[PDB]
């Protein structure tokens, strides 16, 4: 009893707000550990403000869900299998929802900007199955997010700072590959306020840190094998002009056969930081990547706790 039917998507909240529903269109997984995608064009074409996001989650069966804006998803049509591959343009990560690991809110005065001219024309939903029971009945799933959108401006806008490798190559057997990231920002002030992590199998521990005058500030640091949900950041950190953004991913090749590198499957591997901040309105700007390491020296100094893992 999740799926909408006659009432639809879209819940009036009131003269400038309005809840949209984003649904798996009552699909069933036929195998375990599966990755469903489907889409959604914005209802209004004008500018709006992503302000919450409420779970729509089958307790039973969904491990994970993950909520991108994009322009291009990758498929068009009802639902599509997606092993990661959600936008043939840039996919913007908005949220994220794990099985134990509750998601945090927005701060309030945050939103994301989505639609008008420059900002997402849909959203992606992509929802990670796994566990297959309860689908005996073979029964239909209308699982998703609630998202809230307002037309009222908010003063601070959300938005994404990604660190992501491209080049590493981990050599069968090796017992520690690094990744490293790094970008030197020239932005105005973002506040990172949650971080997300993700890599696949053969990750063991991945951190990002803003430098400044060679010290080293604290972002995130985890396990990317624990749920990868957008954890909050320990204490606000500013990253600002000048300063320099560095990550840092730990792999073992331990248990492969040929090399591995960085792809979209699962004997290939990620290193991803997804940093998640809040920037003044009219300061802005809605994401930002580092696929580079400009600064691969100062690596020499980053602190002992990004090459240890993590108790479990
Ligand atoms: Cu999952
Ligand atoms: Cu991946
Ligand atoms: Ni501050």
């Amino acid at each position: 009893n999740e799926c909408l039917g006659t009432i639809g998507p879209v819940t009036p909240l009131d003269a400038s707000d309005f809840a949209l529903d984003i649904r798996m269109p009552g699909v069933t997984p036929k195998e375990s550990d599966t990755y469903f995608c489907m889409s959604m064009r914005l209802p209004v074409d004008e500018e709006a403000f992503v302000i919450d996001f409420k779970p729509r989650a089958s307790m039973d069966t969904v491990h994970h869900m993950l909520l991108f804006g994009c322009n291009m998803p990758s498929s068009t049509g009802s639902y599509w299998f997606c092993d990661e591959g959600t936008c043939t343009d840039k996919a913007n990560i908005l949220y994220a929802w794990a099985r134990n690991a509750p998601p945090t809110r927005l701060p309030k005065g945050v939103g994301f900007r989505v639609g008008g001219e420059t900002g997402s024309k849909y959203f992606v939903l992509q929802v990670h199955y796994g566990d297959i029971s309860a689908f005996r009945d073979n029964h239909k799933d209308c699982s998703g997010v609630s998202v809230h959108l307002t037309r009222v401006p908010q003063p601070l806008i959300a938005g994404m700072y990604l660190m992501m490798s491209v080049d590493t190559v981990i050599p069968p057997g090796e017992k520690v590959v690094n990744a490293d990231i790094s970008c030197q920002y020239k932005m105005y002030p973002m506040h990172v306020f949650a971080y997300r992590v993700h890599t696949h199998h053969l990750g063991k521990v991945v951190s990002g840190y803003r430098v400044r005058n060679g010290q080293w500030t604290l972002i995130g640091r985890q396990n990317p094998q624990l749920p990868q949900a957008f954890y909050p950041v320990e204490h606000p950190v500013d990253v600002t002009f000048g300063d320099i953004l560095a990550a840092r991913c730990v792999f073992t090749g331990e248990g492969r056969t040929e090399a591995t590198h960085i792809g979209g499957t699962s004997s290939d591997e990620m290193c991803n930081l997804y940093i998640m901040y809040y920037m003044e309105a009219k300061y802005a700007l809605s994401f930002m990547t580092c696929t580079k390491n400009v600064a691969p020296d100062m690596f020499r100094t980053i602190p002992a706790e990004a090459n240890i893992p993590i108790p479990v």
